[PDB]
């Protein structure tokens, strides 16, 4: 009945929490703005993206973070009649540090105006928000050790959290430290019975990835370990459908069911190598699963299997499908960006682009580069699926070199493909494809595709097709060309990406950049997606 | 009579203007705030620092700016009745673009409040204000070009400002490509007699660095190259106790003599290397120096030799010294911070620290690590000499190992040394040296150093002589205690540092840090700089 | 009652055969100097040391070859009355080739004085001679293919072996492709019952290694895997004591017993790291371990799990100890080195030393340094546990400082730690440390050990201490002191040392250079090596 991965694409750390009959996945967004995507559900097979909380830079200012940095793992829940959300903006990514601080930010509705950010503390990532049976709220998150004889993953902490005051009472203190796995994080806990379960995420977001549950009567511990642990976990099994399977959250539907979401990778191996070694490489990025739990002893265990299945029993609840959040072709009628689509680190401003100004198109005024983590006139939507079909349609007239627009495959600032209409002093407009191999650029066309000058629209396409892509261009929506070089889908995925940040995941999208102070506009009059 | 480096330490990119029978040179800051640091004289021999235009984050906001990002060579005149500031600030200093924005600020007065920015244009770096004899002004910058297949200093770009529309007029054009040495860049025009003079800098800021000239009768060219050029470089001579002599700016004293303003390099030879092979690191960064020119044949001349000397006979005008812009202890009495102090990045505010909290002391209150690009709580000054004292006293009591503050010695955040107390959970408040060398982290110290309880104010101290430097430290000012470790000076120097972005120099300081999240104050009782 | 390892420290690639009542394991040596290990047993519990074959620079030249070249995985077998050896002498271990070369040598007794080298093929390393029941032999071996397009491991192929001619005949073909571990080579085939069993090693040398098996009616297939392949490997668990489980070799007993004979690694966790992510390092580089095996269905299983036991079930024949080897301490009284001692690459003769010379003395003519890869004057030992204590004395009168002698620790030319007695044109005689850390060389100690100059004998100790070691010194031999630097174990591992080749393992003992061309002598009173 559930299919994984049930969010598909850039989706990881899922939060998922019960209001009343309706259930919700919050998922870490990093760099991409606006902060932190929330999936809605009412029968845990059928899904929809219905908000990003994150809209203000008031609550998120990411302008100048590091690649991967930004907001991590999020932690949704609901009490006292309304949401709460735990967020995190890294500043550092590399390094003995890893600056970061957690924030509090509460609505009614998931789709209302979220409330200004509260501060709580920076001891680590991965905040939480407990609400206890006795009305008592906790913050819990890992520690982490910077000095050099040490772990830099020192354990989980906790602290009561006063709503009255809003902020953080008394004196934190680490309740569990994890099993051989290390690298314990994603703290989450659950009062269930007449015990206190400690569920967290070990062995890192790669192919260790695991979860691991404990319990205790009293919620200051000490916590004893699940004796089957990890109770989810696919190392030890390179064949499995999902991969990287951790930093999971556990819900119990209206119906008294329980299930498990979790984050997984769904590596391709293009490379023909040992599995054992090398693991694959994950274009889509971490996604979002859920597995169905079964009690015994006390003890949750995941049905089918701890590695985690594709196919999971749905709940007992009547079906309620949801219309498409995006038309296959968006001919930007509306006034308002579709929620699919994001930016890079700031707001989608009328400094960046505009809705209006070219009616029936999507105007981009050129700006920083696409290494550039300030601003970007970038507007993209993830890669959901290893074989799509992208399109656009481009209106540019560059008057220098350092104007081009067009489209654009990409991760992050040292890692993407461009396709772009810019100008060429000898040849006048010119579709020029730029490349940056983990910041190693190069512009491989020996003969330079040129421009006729009567062409209004230059119509952009690209076709995913597993483990490699290709780009098409046309002048007039009829004869398409091919751009005869086979791209490697691998080189935009978590695996391959250098650096300590490697937590996003592929996107497509529009882009116009103008470094010559000019802000010369690109007018995009559709943006196709269709997945096969 | 003129003693070179007249701007010692970080003090590059000098851009001498006259004023009436003053003298002003505006050098670069990069990443230190407030930016752009401005030295008066009378007599060209005797400077002092006077001013920081950019306090305000409206005019330079660079939380998040790369290391040696920010304000690039900036340009100082007079003209109208007041002056013109031109500076950049560099977003992206690695790959094949360097995306950055040239603004212009005006202000009647040297160290009055500078207006609102004007933007100009992002072409380049290196942009300058010229005012032309006939009332009209333009803009010169360097052309950078990421195309893989061109070089990226594309040459020498003019184009009309216009003071009353407050932009930039008609189109840009190439005025001037450069030499064989090439890496053009800084370009300043000057119209004297029946010529229009470029003087530009070449062959990067390294040990191939020089500077050129050429004239022209009209502005638009073509330039013809002096016949004896460069007119400024030591690459050739490694034995010339200045190096790097270039990016120099002209100017005419009111006694009707010429001298030249220019950065230099005073290189230390710690490895016992082949100078020709091994030119030599520089701890004090680049630095201000002053030759003094001569006509012939409508040409400029270094005198005493294009490599730069020491000795420069001073202009025929009285001696004018000025009092010491700050004390030899800093026993911070004063609301205001000394003039040769700054942050990084971010302006100093309550949120940083207090100089009224604690009467007759620095209270820095912990914010992110030393490696972190957004907020730190440091201030600190620069090496002015390789043969100097540094000391500080700090009364600081940490509750948690994420919570240090001391003396540190730093380049970049990811190259520095750190003395500071901080806490552990067996032996308590412990004095702990933390190194960061190209990114590699250390704490050397086997042996850690405990702090009694009833220590109030822990005396750190910093002695560099030339190619090493120690640190020392005191529980009561008496008996202090040497650190056993010979820290090597070459370490916090433009030529050892990774990176495309190597602009800055040593500074020395006070830190608190607090990745906790409690923002713990360290109060600093005074800061001592004195050196031999 | 077998208490694994068999073979402690560097012993690899275990080829274990039968002649009547008499056990063989033949192990891989590379470039130490005789080539070949060959251990003997009764009862498959006790062994000991008893031969090295390759003796003759005819059978063995390995003057000039790469570090973890020369003699890789040997297969000795024992048939028609006599044993049978193949080796192989590997020139090139980086890039795209393995240049390598498989010859043939037999010898009735394992002892005895080996046959000239017989050519057989450089198709591949893991050469295998295999005796038919019908009188045939063959010779099996992995195919390097060195096209970029292809895997490096091209299958196993199989050609007849013809005795009388000397020489292989028809032609060569591939008879198996091994599993998705890849990585296949070891081969290894049995004619057992009504089938060919194929063994092979697959998954490479480091923690992925496993040991694979496949049965065909016929010889030349296609061969079937096993049911529950592979038959062994620990990959997926990484708190198993015997890892790297893989490369083995099957031996049925004249009781009728089927044991497998297989290399492991015995790694040590001294960073603190996640076992999942870093699994260890194993400064005993790769040893033998010997497990027990049970059929079912016609298919050989591990006793215990393919895992691999420490404990393992004897065979039901009596047991026979041997005496030691070598003496606790070695007055170097016999005019024959010790069997466990080994030269690098070349044999010890005259030119490197003598033990006549000096009677009770191993005399060292220096030659070259610690990082050629031609004559070096070094007899060294295995380091065949983590708690062990090594010694010698040495009398030296270096008058230049080109002449150095002392103890070693040493794994390749680029990774090693020596204290040395040698010569300062200032203080005379001085004993140094020097160390070559992945080719990063240095000298740590700044206080140089001045040796008075009466000092005879100067006594040089090293204590292993799992994860650290220390060197220690006298200058006669009651009062000892401590060099205060705690060396890694770490650092002398196949999982730590770069490069292509990484299959020896940490050695220790006596060496003497003079880079001055004097040949000085090193006189060595004797060695003690004493586990604890």
């Amino acid at each position: 009945k559930i299919t994984n991965p049930v969010l598909k694409g850039f989706n990881p750390d899922p939060s998922i929490c019960r209001a009343g009959e309706d259930y919700y996945i919050a998922v870490s967004t990093f760099e991409w703005f606006p902060g932190v995507q929330i999936h809605h559900s009412k029968d845990l097979v059928n899904w929809h993206l219905v908000a990003h909380p994150l809209q203000r830079v008031s609550q998120l200012d990411m302008k100048g973070n590091p690649n991967s940095g930004g907001v991590w793992a999020p932690c949704l829940s609901y009490s006292d009649g309304k949401f709460w959300l735990i967020y995190t903006d890294v500043k550092v990514v590399d390094g003995a540090w890893k600056d970061c601080h957690n924030y509090l930010v509460t609505c009614e509705t998931i789709n209302g105006d979220w409330s200004e950010p509260i501060k709580l503390n920076s001891s680590g990532f991965d905040a939480s928000l407990f609400h206890d049976t006795d009305g008592k709220k906790y913050l819990l998150n890992m520690l982490w050790d910077h000095r050099i004889d040490r772990h830099s993953f020192g354990g989980i902490v906790i602290q009561e959290y006063s709503d009255k005051e809003q902020k953080l009472i008394g004196k934190p203190k680490v309740i569990f430290e994890g099993t051989d796995r290390k690298l314990t994080e994603a703290p989450h806990l659950y009062h269930i019975g007449n015990y206190y379960y400690l569920l967290t995420a070990e062995g890192g977001t790669r192919y260790e990835h695991a979860a691991t549950i404990a319990r205790s009567a009293n919620i200051e511990g000490p916590y004893e370990v699940h004796p089957d642990n990890p109770i989810l976990t696919s190392w030890h099994d390179p064949g499995n459908p999902l991969q990287k399977c951790g930093h999971a959250s556990i819900v119990q539907t209206h119906t008294d069911e329980w299930y498990l979401a979790h984050l997984t990778g769904r590596p391709i191996h293009p490379d023909d190598d040992s599995i054992f070694q090398q693991r694959g490489y994950c274009p889509l990025g971490r996604e979002t699963a859920i597995q169905k739990l079964y009690w015994k002893d006390e003890w949750p265990y995941v049905v089918g299997g701890k590695e985690g299945s594709l196919e999971v029993d749905a709940p007992s609840i009547p079906e309620t499908i949801f219309e498409a959040t995006y038309p296959e072709v968006d001919e930007f009628e509306d006034s308002t960006l579709n929620i699919n689509f994001q930016t890079l680190r700031i707001p989608f401003t009328n400094e960046l682009g505009s809705l209006t100004q070219a009616p029936n198109h999507l105007r981009l005024f050129g700006h920083e580069s696409l290494t550039s983590t300030f601003t970007q006139a970038f507007v993209a939507r993830r890669w959901q699926s290893l074989h799509f079909e992208a399109e656009t349609a481009v209106e540019f007239y560059p008057e220098n070199f350092q104007q081009a627009a067009g489209l654009v495959n990409y991760y992050n600032t040292e890692n993407w493909t461009a396709l772009q209409v810019t100008h060429d002093e000898e040849l006048g407009r010119i579709l020029e494809l730029t490349i940056c191999d983990n910041f190693s650029f190069s512009q491989p066309l020996n003969n330079k595709i040129v421009i006729p000058r009567e062409v209004k629209y230059v119509y952009l396409r690209v076709n995913i097709e597993k483990d490699k892509y290709y780009y098409f261009y046309s002048f007039n929506k009829e004869d398409w060309h091919k751009i005869d070089i086979a791209l490697e889908s691998k080189k935009l995925s978590d695996d391959y990406i250098r650096g300590g940040g490697f937590f996003t995941g592929a996107f497509v999208g529009m882009q116009c950049q103008d470094t010559g102070g000019n802000h010369i506009p690109a007018d995009f009059r559709y943006f196709r997606y269709k997945e096969k």
